[PDB]
Order: C-alpha cells, then structure tokens, then sequence
C-alpha cells in the first residue's frame, strides 16, 4: 500500500482528454480540477511504475507539479496530479503570447529556478529540463513536470555521458533561452549532430532580442565548458531576483 496517496477511483470524474499512457482532465470528489495519467497495460516494468511513483511522493514544492495520488489495485493504473489549466509551457510561448508581456518572461525563469533550486538541495538530478516538459497554470505559473535532448546538453553529457547538477544548469540556460525566444527550437537551423559539433567547438546561443544583457549573462553563464565553473541554482535565483528588481 502507498499509504495515504492511494485514491479511491470512484472519486473521480473523467471530463476532457489532454494527451496520449493517457492522460485526462476531470475532477476529484467534484470540488478539485486534476489531471489523470492513465498508464497503459505492457508499458513500463514491476519495479519502473514503484520508482518514479515514490520519487513524487517525497519531492514536493510550489513549483514542482504536484502528485495528489495513486490508484494502484486495478488496471490500468491512474497516476492523479493538480491540474495545470494553460498546458506545456513550450506551446504557451508558442501561441498564448496575448497573455503575457516582457516583464513576465524573468518571472516564468524564475518560476522554473526556484523549482530547480529544490530539486538540487534533494541532489535530484532532473536530466531533461526544457520547455516542454513543464506546465502552466491558470495564473501563468509555470512548474516543472517530469523529473536524445541533445539541444539541452552540456559537452560533457554529449562526449561522455557524464551527468551532474551542472548538466542541470546547462539546460536550465538553454530552458531561459526558450522563454525569451518564444518557444524556438534552440540552434533552429541546425541538426542535432551539427548542434552538438558546434557546441563542443565553444558555439553558443545568441541573446534573443528579448533579453537584456543582464539577463542574456545569467543564461550564458549556464553555458560555461567547465562544468565546476557553472553556477548554482542557488546562485542563478539570487541573479534572476536582482534582475528583476532592476529592470521592475
Ligand atoms: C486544445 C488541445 N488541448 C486538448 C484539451 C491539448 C492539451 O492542452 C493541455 C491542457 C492542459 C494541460 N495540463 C496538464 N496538467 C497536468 C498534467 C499532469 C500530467 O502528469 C504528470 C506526470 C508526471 C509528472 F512528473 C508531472 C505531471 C501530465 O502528463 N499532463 C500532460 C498534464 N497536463 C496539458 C495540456
């Protein structure tokens, strides 16, 4: 038994679908808005479903998206979470620009930080931070989900698979990149076997035209080849906050 995070299935309601595992908005005892990941029977193993269940059942911040629980003793298996009413962050940026202006950008960076933040003080390695793989919800805050994305990879990850806090900071460069973008696909003219070539040779992102030179600093400073001398997320917060009391 999970404990207290098993749900009893009678207890939700089945409204609209999100994706497709499937995965459904609807209703918990009709008073809370979740999400419902229906995972399906083949998929997955005995021991995969335990492991990335009981990770979300002991990571849990403002800005992670939150696990509210289990229906385990039937199947197929739903995964419950809050509901996160303005869906991938990647497709906000893309299409809900009516939503939001430029101030607002450092704050979805921010957002994504303080998650990240978290994750590094639980030594939790995310390992494929991007756009679209956090969500945004009906207030326009964004949250992580999800704990080869070449694009998103250090040279060190690329070369030799080596994974760290500090490939979480380079991606992390590249996920404010996309915010100030707009949803770009990171070195868009580019293949991936080209973006990796190119970063090796020390090849970064340019400063989108959104972005201030602080603020172009903060994510290029994510970019560093020696991952010793990238910083924290820590450190990263306490820059997006000066930021934006200077440019606010
Ligand atoms: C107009 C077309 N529209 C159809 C209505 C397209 C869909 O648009 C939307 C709209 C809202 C959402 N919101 C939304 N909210 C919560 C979750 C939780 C999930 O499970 C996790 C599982 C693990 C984890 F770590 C975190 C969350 C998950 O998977 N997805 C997707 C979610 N999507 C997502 C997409």
């Amino acid at each position: 038994g999970y404990g207290s995070w098993e749900i009893d299935p009678k207890d939700l309601t089945f409204l609209k679908e999100l994706g497709t595992g499937v995965v459904k908005y609807g209703k918990w005892r009709g008073q809370y808005d979740v999400a419902i990941k229906m995972i399906k029977e083949g998929s997955m193993s005995e021991d995969e479903f335990i492991e990335e269940a009981k990770v979300m059942m002991n990571l849990s911040h403002e800005k992670l998206v939150q696990l509210y629980g289990v229906c385990t003793k039937q199947r197929p298996i739903f995964i419950i979470t809050e509901y996160m009413a303005n869906g991938c962050l990647l497709n906000y940026l893309r299409e809900m620009r009516h939503r939001f202006q430029t101030q607002q950008l450092l704050e979805m960076c921010k957002d994504v930080c303080e998650a990240m933040e978290y994750l590094e003080s639980k030594q939790f390695l995310h390992r494929d931070l991007a756009a679209r793989n956090c969500l945004v919800n009906d207030q326009g805050v964004v949250k992580v989900s999800d704990f080869f994305p070449v694009r998103w990879s250090p040279p060190e990850v690329l070369m030799y698979s080596k994974f760290s806090s500090k490939s979480d900071i380079w991606a992390f460069g590249v996920l404010m990149w996309e915010i100030y973008s707009l949803g770009k696909m990171p070195y868009e003219r580019f293949t991936n076997s080209e973006t990796a070539e190119h970063i090796a040779q020390g090849l970064r992102l340019y400063r989108p035209h959104l972005a201030s030179e602080k603020v172009y600093t903060i994510m290029y400073s994510c970019w560093h080849e020696k991952a010793d001398e990238r910083p924290t997320f820590k450190i990263l917060l306490s820059n997006i906050l000066d930021v934006m009391d200077e440019e606010s």
